[PDB]
């Protein structure tokens, strides 16, 4: 049918690890889906020792907002470039089918701006990243990607087929970062992206991240800004690599339910303890809580969780389960 | 029902690469099953040149030994950390429900023990390790984890559901070490664990390990100490990684059923040449012997394999079969 | 039944990314199917820089020929060292069942042949490569592996069991290089292979290729050598890592049925962005193109891709689908 013809939906985006309002059933017919992203090249802070990185993000957070939309709507992005930006940037949505996922449609300059529509033909959570020719790897690991969740327009279902509902939904971007570091050791520092540009390719050659975050920063999701829910709730975690392996846990829980390489016409593994989300990715799980209190969330390489930066953590309220764990005889000497 | 009620088994616990005595299939109804571990901080030989770390252990041991239970049974953990170690230590359960997996409620000082018990909610085979506070992968790194196995109360099934019984089970740690080295690449020798912990840090942070071995040495699973089975067998292996993704990889077989995230509910993966094992994760794989003769267990990184340590043997005795393979013409010149 | 009885096929191996001929559904009842290769130690050169290293082929290509056989043939190979090389060799089949896959019984001196027979008993595709003792990461590293296809007899199946039909395919074969770099960072260079082993061994050592190529060097399947298909067709790739894991993307595609571990025994995986090949492991994955233009198949480590060469290029024809993605508003200035 002519696309004119069908509904138009405009959708204002929310800041990671927040997810904008939708329907998990489809209750329209396809739609044609509008959002606007603005790019912005800012500087930020990335670990406690105040390390900062001139980023490049979509709509001044890394990871970019997650875009939700049903199987077969269309997705109709506008992307700007301001003229206070440098850098010629460009989408491409592994959601997508041809011209490069879009990025060979969508090439902006600083000062313009261009609108991609595409078909969401396939159900499942995508990466979305910048990939300008001759420049990919040093846009997507400055913080230009984000993930779209395509649901199947009658929602999730399990292993066997019957629904599963989700009650509250995060997003989870994780990072790579490769900040030059000198002979010493030391983080070094640029006046503009262009000196930066072939320390940063020699840093990347290294294979090895300098810094690995949640959400944009260390510590982003703990204290203040820690993930919340209660015992008993359904949450989603849909979690993001555009560049590198992850391998997610929730220290304390499981995966119920996880679609690891993100697909929902598979059926989900069940019960994991940890999964493997490759670079260039986006994966899913779903998790019933059945204890409170507090859950870090990790790569579960240790080290690239624990000193490179890449842990949250769960506040969850609710009653305790003596049945499920208990401490029976507490730490004491003999 | 009152937990008090239930039948309680007390298990001693073997060294690996062997397992304790259990039934594949529940002869009794829901226990609680006891468990004693014992932490010994001691010094280790990991390599052939000789080079000795300050390995942090579960029962003398890495990786720490098997433990086996059944789904809804309960485990009840005695840990014991004596007055002749100098560390802190904990555990976590990646089987386990709440309390960091149990880490928030088993912090042991020198001279302390504590008690902890855990419902075994989910059938599969899972990580468990040292995680205190503020020092997380050292511990971890330093060879403080082992796994558990929860079996389905009927036993293992195959991809349609009919019975898979071993005649034989094995646990392969899998252990990446990181030594920290100078600028000329030796290994630093340290005098306390302390003066040890920044440069354990850095060495850490290359993400690059010095070595990565099997039951806590290069060459512990070979000649003597090699693996065994005979022709016809039905062999599971059972293998770990608490920090690092591996790929193991028998030279010569394949994994018949393999479970490579190693959660029982979900059905095996058919006749792998090689499987993926998250770091964090522990995987199953089910091999019926049809040849004789070595065998290589290897990480399928050959580099990690043959110089870095993770590579054991199989012996295997039996009968010759010339349908599966021969040699037509023997190497010779022409 | 005896071996001599059934009926020998003679076939001559072509040139990756190409394919010899064969037939997806079996026209014959089981055979024995005799192949050959010469193994031939060359300099190649390897990327842009003109790098030059020793490699060590089958058949004169990194790497090795793509062999295609049916499930329950037996593969006879007939393998020639030539007086002209210098080191010795051997073959390991991941589908193959005893003696090491093959290489205890075919270690080949310069100026030798041998001839090795096995029975494809497990339908998949699995990597080869030489495994000679002492030396094995250095032989597979400098470009000593290939693949082996076993279809099952009656060819391959959805994950619902109805039949997927290729009108082509392909064999990408990802290699990574180890080039020994000194202090400075400059790649070595050396006047035999045993001069070269130990620095060899350091540099492999370090986990970090120097170089992740597809079909032998930077830039070998682009341009003139890009792969082709037009907008309808079924293309199968087959991707092969012997090594290192690998993460293959089609950049403005999918992989619409993906055996990512590569076994056909197995329900195929879905719609995927993106999928995890463990080193050591080949896999297959069946796209349907829907849009014409240029796509480039990458390793989805972007580093890894568009730095290090494993980046290849389809050029597609065909007609452009406006309802798939069309540009709504071309890229201009506000
Ligand atoms: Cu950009
Ligand atoms: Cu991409
Ligand atoms: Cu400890
Ligand atoms: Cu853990
Ligand atoms: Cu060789
Ligand atoms: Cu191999």
């Amino acid at each position: 049918v002519d696309i004119s013809t069908l509904p138009r939906v405009k959708v204002d985006l929310v800041k990671p690890p927040f997810v904008h309002a939708h329907d998990q059933v489809a209750k329209t017919g396809p739609r044609v889906v509008e959002f606007t992203m603005t790019i912005e090249e800012k500087k930020l802070v990335i670990d406690r020792e105040g390390t900062e990185i001139h980023a490049m993000t979509f709509n001044g957070s890394v990871p970019g907002p997650l875009m939700v939309v049903h199987e077969n709507d269309y997705v109709e992005l506008r992307l700007i470039n301001p003229d206070t930006n440098t850098l010629l940037h460009n989408i491409d949505f592994h959601a997508a089918t041809g011209a490069l996922g879009g990025g060979a449609l969508t090439q902006v300059n600083p000062g313009e701006e261009t609108t991609l529509r595409f078909k969401a033909t396939k159900p499942g959570v995508f990466v979305y990243h910048c990939a300008p020719e001759g420049m990919v790897p040093w846009h997507v690991t400055s913080g230009m990607n984000g993930a779209i969740m395509v649901l199947p327009r009658d929602g999730l279902k399990d292993e066997k087929g019957q629904p599963l509902t989700y009650d509250k939904i995060y997003y989870v971007g994780e990072q790579d970062f490769y900040v030059p570091k000198d002979e010493a050791g030391n983080y070094k520092k640029y006046e503009t992206p262009g000196e930066a540009y072939e320390d940063a390719v020699k840093a990347m050659r290294t294979l090895t991240p300098t810094h690995i975050v949640f959400n944009g920063a260390v510590g982003a999701l703990t204290g203040d800004h820690a993930l919340t829910a209660a015992v008993g709730e359904r949450v989603l975690v849909v979690h993001s690599q555009a560049n590198r392996d992850t391998r997610p846990h929730l220290i304390g829980g499981h995966g119920d339910y996880v679609w690891a390489t993100g697909k929902f016409r598979n059926p989900p593994d069940l019960d994991q303890e940890t999964w493997l989300i490759p670079g260039g990715t986006a994966g899913a799980a779903f998790y019933t809580f059945r204890q409170p209190g507090v859950y870090a969330y990790v790569n579960h390489n240790l080290i690239e969780a624990f000193e490179l930066g890449a842990a949250g953590h769960f506040k969850v309220t609710g009653e305790w389960n003596d049945d499920l764990m208990t401490s029976v005889v507490k730490p004491a000497s003999m």
